[PDB]
């Protein structure tokens, strides 16, 4: 399928063991296609101070339409030193492996593969 539908743990930016997926920005958008099909992939909220508290690259989800069956179309957006690779919409957060963390919420998406 060309969309899944995907439920993504949200985290506390101060509980995240494992704070980015890699060292470029083709390993992170990789590695988070990956820990989103294998259930292992959180989704931290971005506000003042997170995002200096997580390593770069980021990979961002990013809403790519105007929210079928609850789940809003996400697409995957990499950034480096100020570079975005990738154009979608309003940012729903930064991408992160899940080690077990405990959420504060889920974030349904319907995410475009
Ligand atoms: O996340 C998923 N859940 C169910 C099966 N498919 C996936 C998936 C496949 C490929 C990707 O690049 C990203 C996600």
């Amino acid at each position: 399928k060309t969309h899944v539908q995907l439920s993504l743990p949200v985290l506390q930016v101060r509980d995240v063991l494992v704070r980015g997926f890699g060292d470029s920005v083709e390993e992170v958008l990789s590695e988070a296609r990956q820990h989103l099909k294998d259930g292992t992939c959180g989704l931290v909220e971005v506000e003042k101070g997170v995002l200096p508290q997580l390593e770069q690259p980021y990979v961002f989800i990013k809403r790519s339409d105007a929210a079928p069956h609850g789940h809003v179309m996400v697409e995957l957006v990499a950034e480096l030193e100020g570079i975005q690779y990738g154009r979608s919409g309003e940012t729903l957060g930064v991408l992160v492996p899940h080690v077990g963390e405990i959420p504060v919420a889920y974030r349904k998406v319907l995410l475009r593969k």
